[PDB]
């Protein structure tokens, strides 16, 4: 439970990520340095509330939180969880356009059930806070702004996870503007182009309904489940 009780193997993104080994055991996991040296007291209430709500949730498709440390010598808190081999998804999109290959109908089935999952655990999100294992397994983790958000409901998190299935579709949002207004225009227009026909009617068909600028029509969590669409395979597999 102390900084020098892990080896840092390199830094992924600057909080930083660093991606550390312990030497206990040989294990890989990550770790955030959060700095509060510029923070009083006010600050400290609110992060460790948050540390309790993080290190709580225990769910597969969740980046897992494990441990907390302290370095009063650096003023860092390290901040411990897993380690995603498979990186974030917004690098499967740019991977995607780089090789202009689109993504497997199969693989969207996936992150769209395992991140519904999530939601559900959440209630009961870009492409960079979206994480893989190495099985290809979907964690979420700590354009995209609903009709209602700006004129927050759990149909809020529909939408966004429909924004980022049909980005992880086409390639990009559904919604593409320059300025911020002109996006809210093309949202509460509520108007955007079909996921590529390379995907079926149904997969379109779901995402639409994710899309819908009426919170009351997008599906609820178990709506999107009970879909035909959804099998087995398409879940979490350790
Ligand atoms: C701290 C970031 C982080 N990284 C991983 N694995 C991983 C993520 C991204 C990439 C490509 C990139 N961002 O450059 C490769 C590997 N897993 C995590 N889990 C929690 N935080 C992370």
């Amino acid at each position: 439970s102390r900084a020098e009780d892990y080896e840092v193997l390199y830094t992924i993104g600057t909080g930083r990520c660093q991606k550390i080994r312990r030497k206990s055991d040989g294990k890989i996991l990550v770790w955030k340095e959060l700095d509060y040296g510029s923070m009083t007291e006010a600050e400290k209430q609110m992060l460790v509330s948050e540390v309790n709500l993080l290190r709580e949730l225990k769910h597969p498709n969740i980046v897992r939180y494990y441990d907390r440390i302290i370095d009063r010598t650096n003023t860092t808190l390290y901040i411990v969880m897993e380690y995603c081999e498979g990186g974030d998804l917004a690098s499967v999109i740019t991977k995607g356009t780089k090789e202009r290959q689109y993504l497997d109908e199969e693989f969207v089935l996936r992150v769209m059930t395992q991140l519904t999952l999530a939601l559900k655990e959440c209630h009961r999100l870009k492409p960079a806070n979206v994480f893989l294992d190495g099985k290809q397994n979907v964690k979420l983790g700590d354009y995209y702004m609903s009709p209602e958000q700006m004129n927050y409901n759990e149909k809020s998190d529909i939408w966004s996870l429909g924004c980022l299935l049909y980005e992880l579709c086409a390639l990009m949002p559904p919604f593409t503007a320059f300025s911020q207004k002109e996006l809210a225009g093309k949202i509460r227009e509520g108007k955007f182009r079909r996921i590529p026909y390379r995907y079926s009617d149904e997969l379109n068909e779901i995402i639409t309904r994710m899309l819908n600028l009426k919170d009351y029509h997008r599906p609820s969590v178990e709506e999107i489940l009970e879909n035909p669409l959804i099998l087995e395979h398409h879940h979490h597999h350790h």
